[PDB]
């Protein structure tokens, strides 16, 4: 297998700016956002049973969304049949890459419980401060902080810390060098497994 290492951090805290810097260096992503995309594809199983519970009426994800807030009710419904194909999805999608290293990039890793598919996890961290600054409402973003893990949660959890908190026009190239130790690190990891 791949060596797969986890990427995560809290709304707004760069997780797509540092996976960025990884697959620059021609590293596989696996991102969490995309399967859950791929799942309910136009033509795809899942999608029609959705359209089967709740109406061609919704695929408009907005309109999906927008009914799942209604209550924890069809949310429930829609989790109990997503979340384990997603999940597989996942598995799948890192089993058949053939890199020495694979970034898994998942934003409710901790959360939803799938830090038993990856290796090692890699946080990127910033205050509860930055997360509202670079997610800019206010309200909103908060909410969501709220059903996050915290800061030192997610920080105890974590293998590799990136911290991301200073802006990037200063601290771009010392980013940058933390992503090639740990590129140089992940390597040296996956020839260990062999
Ligand atoms: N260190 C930085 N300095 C200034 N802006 C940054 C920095 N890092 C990321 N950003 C900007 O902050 C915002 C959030 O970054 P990014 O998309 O990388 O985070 P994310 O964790 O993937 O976001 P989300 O989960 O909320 O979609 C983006 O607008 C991004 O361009
Ligand atoms: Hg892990």
């Amino acid at each position: 297998m791949t060596y797969i290492v986890g990427l995560t951090g809290g709304i707004g805290s760069g997780k797509t700016t540092i996976a960025n810097l990884f697959t620059d260096l021609g590293v596989p992503l696996v991102d969490a956002d995309v399967v859950a995309r791929e799942v309910v594809a136009k033509d795809s199983p899942l999608l029609s049973k959705i359209v089967e519970h709740f109406g061609a009426q919704i695929l408009n994800r907005a309109a999906l969304r927008e009914r799942v807030f209604n209550h924890d009710e069809d949310k429930l419904w829609l989790n109990n049949l997503l979340h384990p194909a997603i999940r597989e999805r996942m598995k799948q999608k890192l089993a058949e890459q053939t890199a020495p290293y694979t970034l898994f990039v998942v934003p409710l890793l901790i959360e939803n419980k799938l830090t038993a598919l990856c290796d090692r996890i890699l946080v990127v961290d910033v205050s509860p401060q930055t997360q509202l600054a670079r997610s800019a409402n206010f309200e909103q973003i908060q909410r969501i902080m709220n059903s996050q893990v915290s800061q030192q949660e997610r920080l105890k959890w974590a293998d590799d810390v990136i911290n991301n908190d200073a802006e990037l026009a200063q601290n771009l190239p010392h980013l940058q060098q933390k992503v090639l130790e740990l590129h140089q690190f992940y390597l040296q990891q996956a020839e260990n497994k062999n």
